[PDB]
């Protein structure tokens, strides 16, 4: 890539933000050289169901010094169930383990999961110091499900393009994890079924994408993850858009456009 590319990129995402009635933050950084396209890296986004990932590290993080806390099944009944649970409503009773459960909040974004998974590590408290541990300060889980997602200069709930491109790179390309969790964080990610018209649909199908959606009102629309190309670095992406509006869908379609300024950027 060059600089001039990353620039003119920077340009383009100006224009895109442009076409739509809200704010986009965008970084996106070729692990093959540290560069970095950005659009509002700084500014704070709600984060919506994004911060699933930072759980679900939190959680991998806690397994590495337990003994099977992953194989660990948490029972729950219907009545535990929260709304948006496509995976947990169809194991209610025994319930499922808790890597079932990371992977059904991270893959369908379930929200119980979410919820049981906050509980097992002490709350959003404890999403947040894990967060700060592995050097994200900017981070903050406030609510659980779903309140955390009903979402407007709020602080509650939200972190910057930057500090989260940071976070995912460290977790899923550098050594948040031991090598083990983070195999099994990318495993999961890249089996994601709810983002197939954002960050996937905006680079090149011969690319391996992990990534987590978020969504919520005011047209809040996210995408954060990591792309594989096959015989390069990977790349790292991080999409939050929100809108004025609090009655406006959020646009899969200029998630997938700014994933495709920085793809044709770095390629």
């Amino acid at each position: 890539g060059s600089h001039m590319r990353n620039v003119a990129a920077e340009q383009q995402l100006r224009e895109l933000e442009s076409t739509f009635d809200g704010r986009l933050g965008f970084v996106a950084l070729d692990t093959a050289t540290g560069a970095r396209i950005a659009h509002r890296a700084d500014e704070r986004f709600p984060f919506c169901s994004t911060f699933k990932t930072m759980l679900s590290a939190a959680v991998l993080a806690r397994s590495a010094g337990d003994a099977a806390l992953l194989q660990r099944r948490i029972p729950y009944a219907k009545r535990d169930l929260v709304r948006y649970s496509p995976i947990t409503e169809k194991h209610v009773g025994a319930g499922m383990t808790v890597a079932e459960l990371c992977a059904a909040t991270l893959q369908y974004s379930d929200n119980t999961a979410a919820n049981l998974l906050i509980a097992l590590l002490g709350g959003p408290q404890a999403v947040t110091a894990y967060a700060r541990s592995i050097g994200d300060a900017t981070f903050r889980l406030d609510r659980r499900e779903t309140e955390l997602n009903t979402a407007p200069g709020d602080e509650r709930d939200t972190t910057t393009p930057a500090a989260m491109a940071a976070s995912v790179r460290r977790l899923l390309v550098g050594d948040a994890l031991g090598t083990a969790q983070r195999a099994q964080l990318n495993a999961w990610m890249l089996g994601n079924k709810t983002g197939d018209a954002r960050i996937r649909a905006g680079v090149p199908a011969g690319w391996r994408v992990a990534d987590k959606t978020g969504t919520g009102d005011y047209g809040t629309g996210n995408d954060i993850g990591v792309a594989y190309p096959p015989d390069r670095a990977p790349i790292v992406f991080v999409v939050y858009t929100t809108m004025r509006s609090r009655n406006a869908q959020a646009r899969d379609d200029v998630i997938a456009s700014a994933a495709r300024i920085a793809a044709r950027a770095f390629v």
